[PDB]
């Protein structure tokens, strides 16, 4: 991935999303409730230092699990990593922080269309289908407003 | 649905074809690999009373079964119904015979891009898109050349 967000302000995507639109490169990645990147974020909490805390809900054993996982900065303002048994990166694609917010996981790979509030963007569904234009996804999703009020978007 | 192929000739779309795409209104119609119209297409056999029988697979029991249906012809060549609990439909909205064929089922819906070999065709994927743009799906999957050679593309 080589879109990312020229001159991002990690403190002004603090706050509310929904996780609108999501895709991955593998199917496996997003298919099942439980797949291990259907991941549905709730908040964004930029600390001082300038990480990113991440909380967000995940089907695990049969239920809604509430999460909290913490994004560390690096030297690229768009760029942050989660410590695991592999080297996984964060990349802000793309955000005008009152609306929308594109983002991508990678080590393969799985983004986000995440919106202010629980309604349709098509504008913000463009820029997110244009950005994957790129990209080798072979799952999407999509997520309507009822689901979006629920949690893990039942 | 208000896409058919005009001028349909059933009889050219006989033989071998590839589910190299697909999509549902709803994400539980295709999310499993035992989601009710996760159905690969084998081959199409128009009789000669110009209904269409179609070899498809479909993952059942924890397996990769060997399935045969017929769609029977309506006044409308574009149009086939299959006949259950539930009145069916079966629409062709383009194809060009010789490469591509999209269609989908509706009672609430799914589509395809068809193609003739296990190739990713871009220009019949953008047709796909196109035709998908004004229908509301929530999922959408597609499939690789190794994936397109295999049983229920493992
Ligand atoms: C704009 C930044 C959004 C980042 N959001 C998220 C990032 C990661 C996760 C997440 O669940 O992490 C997956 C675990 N690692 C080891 C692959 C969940 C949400
Ligand atoms: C161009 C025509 C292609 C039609 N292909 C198919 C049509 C239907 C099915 C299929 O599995 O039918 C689902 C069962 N009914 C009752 C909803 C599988 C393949």
């Amino acid at each position: 991935v080589t879109q990312t967000m020229k001159g991002l302000d990690i403190q002004k995507v603090a706050g509310t999303w929904y996780s609108l639109a999501m895709a991955a490169s593998d199917i496996s990645l997003l298919d099942a409730q439980s797949a291990p990147l259907r991941v549905y974020v709730e908040e964004l909490k930029p600390t001082p230092e300038g990480d990113l805390e991440i909380l967000f809900q995940k089907w695990e054993n049969g239920e809604c699990a509430q999460k909290k996982i913490i994004a560390e900065k690096t030297k690229i303002p768009a760029v942050f990593k989660i410590d695991a048994l592999n080297e996984n990166k964060v990349l802000v694609l793309d955000t005008d922080y009152k609306k929308y917010l594109l983002f991508c996981m990678e080590n393969s790979l799985a983004c986000q269309c995440l919106v202010r509030t629980p309604e349709v963007d098509d504008e913000a569904l463009e820029k997110f289908d244009k950005a994957l234009k790129a990209l080798p996804m072979h799952i999407r999703l999509s997520f309507n407003p009822t689901q979006l009020e629920e949690q893990c978007h039942i």
